Parts: structure tokens; sequence; C-alpha cells
């Protein structure tokens, strides 16, 4: 069975738990529990391929950002989220993919561009601005929302097209 190593990073509270448990359990976490680092492993169909996906949950606060080297390493693809009412974690974006491409020694790594949160009227992050740094990344960029499912399942399925095309 072929294998995805997908890694969700991102700012302190950005969302990277309540996207992964939406996909994976079908409902929202209203709690904001920090991670430390959580792992998943689900069995999903892809455009008809039965794929195994290895979903690593990390830390957004900043004290444990010296685990990133090891799971920059062994991660295949990486879900770069940001949440659009938060314009400091679209600053850091650029940061996670910078330390990224340094650990993978490569311009070309599988990554999707998130934006979360869509259902909240407090956007300080334009669609246009977010579209225009994932066209300057040469990555794809999708508005999700954690609570209402919108573009959650893409936005994980993307990521894992992206892994497929590149090997
Ligand atoms: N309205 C709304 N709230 C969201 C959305 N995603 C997450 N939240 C809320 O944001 C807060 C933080 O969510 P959480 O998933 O813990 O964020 P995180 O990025 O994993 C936090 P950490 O980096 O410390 O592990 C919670 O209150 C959660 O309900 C979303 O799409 N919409
Ligand atoms: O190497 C592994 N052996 C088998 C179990 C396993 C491994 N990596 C995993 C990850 C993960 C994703 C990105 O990096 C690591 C997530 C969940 C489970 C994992
Ligand atoms: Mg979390």
């Amino acid at each position: 069975m072929t294998e995805y190593k997908l890694v969700v990073v991102g700012a302190d509270g950005v969302g990277k738990s309540a996207l992964t448990i939406q996909l994976i359990q079908n409902h929202f976490v209203d709690e904001y529990d920090p991670t430390i680092e959580d792992s998943y492993r689900k069995q999903v169909v892809i455009d008809g391929e039965t794929c195994l996906l290895d979903i690593l949950d990390t830390a957004g606060q900043e004290e444990y950002s010296a685990m990133r080297d090891q799971y920059m390493r062994t991660g295949e693809g990486f879900l770069c989220v940001f949440a659009i009412n938060n314009t400091k974690s679209f600053e850091d974006i650029h940061h996670y993919r910078e330390q990224i491409k340094r650990v993978k020694d490569s311009e070309d790594v599988p990554m999707v561009l998130v934006g979360n949160k869509c259902d909240l009227p407090s956007r300080t992050v334009d669609t246009k601005q977010a579209q225009d740094l994932a066209r300057s990344y040469g990555i794809p960029f999708i508005e999700t929302s954690a609570k209402t499912r919108q573009g959650v399942d893409d936005a994980f399925y993307t990521l894992v097209r992206e892994i497929r095309k590149h090997k």
C-alpha cells in the first residue's frame, strides 16, 4: 500500500490540530489545547488508490522549534497553514518554507499553502495576497475551515497528489 508522510506546520493557533481532527474524525474542536507532537495513520481512497496517510500534527509554539529538524527530514509533504485572521501567521509561513527547503536541500519540496479559518469574518490576509505568495513558491493554495470542513479534504488530497507527482 502506498504510504504518504504528511506534516502539518504553522504558527501557534492557526488550526493545525482542528484541521487534522476534522479530516479524520469529522467534527470540530472548539478548545485550544497546544500540541507538542501527535501522529495519526489513516487509510483513505484518493483518485481510486488506497493510500495510507501518516499525518504528523506539529507544535506551533516556538518553544518546540528544535523538533522541526527531525520532522522536516522525514516528512514527504508539508501542509503550511496560516489563519486568515492572523497576519503574523501568514508572515511566519516564509520561515517554515525556508527551513523545510534548507533541511531537504531542495526548492521542489511537496507543499500546499492553507489559509484556515475562512468561516470567520475577521479577515486580515486578502486571498489575493496569499495566492500571490503561493504562486511565488510554485505551490497550490487553498482556503479552509476546520469548522465547516470547507477545503479540508481538498487541502490534504492536493498535498498527496503533490507528493505522488513529484516522485
Ligand atoms: N472559527 C474557526 N476556529 C478555528 C478553526 N480552526 C481552528 N480554530 C480554533 O482555533 C483555536 C486553535 O486551534 P488548534 O487546532 O488548537 O490550533 P493549533 O494550530 O493546532 C495550536 P498549536 O500550534 O499550539 O498546537 C481553537 O480554539 C480552535 O477551535 C477554523 O477553521 N475556524
Ligand atoms: O517513519 C515512519 N514509520 C512508520 C510510522 C510513521 C512514520 N512516519 C510517520 C509520520 C510522519 C509524517 C511525516 O513525518 C513523519 C506520521 C505518522 C506515522 C508515521
Ligand atoms: Mg495543535
